[PDB]
């Protein structure tokens, strides 16, 4: 690698930063959209007021406004379905370690509300809110809103810092590593400038994921992050190993590899910002799908790349990997649906089933009550898209389990169900090549009436190639395809992936059988849940 091309390809100009004149030759069209205009302004310059504004028609006749409502709303969290619900918008929180109060779920309730059936919400596959039906002239109030009941859903798409996604299970489990909230809160408030912007990490070439890790069970997926703090002690001291370049696409999926670095525990936001610098910097900004960071370490190579991050660091310093982390190998992946004893003597949490993380307005307000009535009033979120209401009194228990919304939100579904998880999908997502959510709970409903099983099997219903819904992680994963049915009619169907595991042996599922129509999966899942799972049929 030619010393060259450790040139800094972006320069700070007026407060955002920029890619210099002389490394804009051959970029793509995004890139481009970010030159012609600054996405932050909408937000740090108020720029959003003038565009609400604006009657949409209005905005869909110039390229300016047509890119700040698709592409540059996004350094909001604001994402047009133009395809799918158009003038309409999902909206995506920052929501560190998937925690929330039942203040601002009632919010978040009282915002799709308003939008009748065009509304509604969704727990992510990174322990995230997003709501819909927003319509762009309620923007500015819905901003306030936000940062009223202390939100913000700044750079949550497009080229940012995706959500800091922590153990769920956070300060509360009796065998947790770490609590992971201060760490993920760090995290978050460093990537948003406490919520006012941090141009200085909006200007990425890609998306880029981060997860900080306090559970054997490895609840966080390290392993699939751009970046994972692994919680070590080196030479007596406490910190994290740090892994680099995980990611999930079209193209190409890849585990994240060790960086050789270990920081102590107050290093976690300088080398945040170290690693980000060196990726914003340096990273290729062509061919959107070689854009993400694992391709700037393998130009590099990982020494190569752990240098420039090195030199980034205060003091430039950065020690290498300690030996051993704090993970114990030795682990089975805990189940955290239902009540489980907290640390706190005297409490419990419960997990609840949230079937395809789908909520409406009034389930929002339902579990925000539940919260007060039963809990601290928090609501915590989960990579499966579920739900756990922490700090409950235990003697509360016997009440709560006779609560009537806990039969539609159960602390104990059927195995399949609790392992469940699906992407948005054709309902709203212009990409999807099929519907995700309505059809995953029916197949597994059907799946689970036909056999019983005692292993949690999980299963990822994902609509595109993009794998938002993580298929290559699953026991059993469902990739949304066409295909045909015997009369050679198009159809719904899936790519079934086998072979992916999660926790501290993970690995990467890969196809399996291409192109299954959706209405003959049954079969074919119920064989291979017996074949392979020791499902046994009723
Ligand atoms: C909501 C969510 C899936 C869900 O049902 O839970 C989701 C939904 C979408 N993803 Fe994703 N992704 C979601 C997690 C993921 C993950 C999983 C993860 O983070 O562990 C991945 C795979 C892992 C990764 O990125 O390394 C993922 C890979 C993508 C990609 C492919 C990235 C790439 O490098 O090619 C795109 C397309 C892109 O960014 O170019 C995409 C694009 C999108 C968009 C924003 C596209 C769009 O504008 O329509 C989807 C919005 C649909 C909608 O209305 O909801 N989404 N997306 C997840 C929101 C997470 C969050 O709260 O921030
Ligand atoms: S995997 Fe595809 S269909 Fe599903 S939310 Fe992501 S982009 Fe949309
Ligand atoms: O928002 N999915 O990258
Ligand atoms: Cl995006
Ligand atoms: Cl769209
Ligand atoms: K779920």
């Amino acid at each position: 690698v030619a010393a060259e091309r450790l040139e800094p390809r972006v320069e700070e100009k007026d407060g955002y930063w920029i890619l210099k004149e002389q490394f804009r030759k051959g970029i793509n069209p995004q890139e481009k959209v970010k030159i012609e205009k600054e996405p932050m302004k909408l937000f740090m310059e108020n720029g959003i007021e003038e565009l609400a504004k604006i009657p949409i028609e209005e905005i869909d006749q110039s390229k300016l406004t047509k890119d700040d409502i698709d592409v540059r709303l996004k350094w909001l969290g604001l994402f047009h379905r133009r395809k799918n619900q158009y003038g309409r918008f999902m909206m995506r929180l920052k929501l560190p370690n998937g925690v929330t109060t039942s203040a601002q779920t009632r919010y978040l309730a009282s915002v799709i509300r308003k939008y009748g059936k065009e509304g509604c919400a969704d727990i992510t596959t990174r322990q995230n809110w997003q709501i819909r039906g927003v319509v762009l002239p309620d923007v500015p109030e819905i901003l306030k809103g936000l940062a009223e009941v202390g939100l913000t859903s700044l750079q949550s798409g497009m080229d940012n810092v995706r959500n800091p996604v922590g153990n769920p299970l956070a300060g509360i489990d009796p065998e947790e590593i770490v609590d992971t909230r201060p760490y993920t809160n760090l995290l978050s408030q460093f990537i948003t400038g406490n919520s006012r912007g941090n141009p200085a990490v909006s200007n990425l070439p890609r998306k880029w994921n981060p997860c900080v890790v306090g559970s054997h069970d490895l609840y966080e997926h390290p392993h699939i992050n751009d970046l994972a703090y692994m919680p070590a002690t080196k030479d007596g001291r406490f910190g994290f190993n740090l892994l680099v370049g995980g990611f999930f696409s079209a193209k190409r999926c890849d585990e994240a590899i060790p960086l050789d670095a270990w920081v102590p525990a107050d290093d976690v936001v300088p080398v945040c910002r170290a690693i980000l610098e060196a990726f914003r910097d340096l990273g290729f900004r062509g061919n959107r799908q070689k854009c993400r960071m694992m391709w700037l370490i393998d130009e590099l190579g990982v020494e190569g790349f752990r240098a420039e991050v090195e030199k980034r660091m205060p003091q430039q310093q950065l020690e290498r990997a300690s030996p051993e982390d704090l993970v114990q190998k030795q682990w089975e992946r805990r189940d955290y649906l239902g009540v489980h004893p907290q640390k706190q003597e005297g409490y419990s949490f419960i997990g609840l089933h949230i079937p395809v993380g789908r909520v409406q307005a009034d389930d929002m307000d339902e579990l925000a009550r539940l919260a007060d009535e039963y809990g601290s009033g928090e609501i915590r979120l989960t990579v499966e898209q579920n739900i756990i209401i922490p700090n409950i009194e235990t003697s509360k228990i016997e009440a709560l389990l006779k609560e009537p919304v806990l039969s539609t939100f159960s602390p104990d579904p059927p195995i399949l169900m609790k392992g469940l998880v699906a992407c948005t999908g054709n309902q709203f997502c212009g990409q999807a090549i099929i519907e995700t959510k309505a059809r995953s709970l029916k197949i597994t409903e059907e799946v689970q009436r036909q056999v019983s099983l005692t292993k949690p099997v999980r299963m990822h219903w994902t609509g595109c190639p993009n794998t938002c819904a993580q298929v290559q992680v699953a026991d059993i994963g469902f990739m949304g395809c066409l295909t045909r049915d015997k009369n050679g009619k198009t159809v719904e169907g899936a790519d079934v992936f086998l072979g992916g595991r999660i926790g501290s042996d993970s690995h990467l599922g890969e196809v399996y059988k291409k192109a299954v129509p959706c209405d003959d999966l049954v079969p074919l899942v119920v064989d291979l849940l017996v074949n392979n799972f020791g499902a046994v049929p009723r």
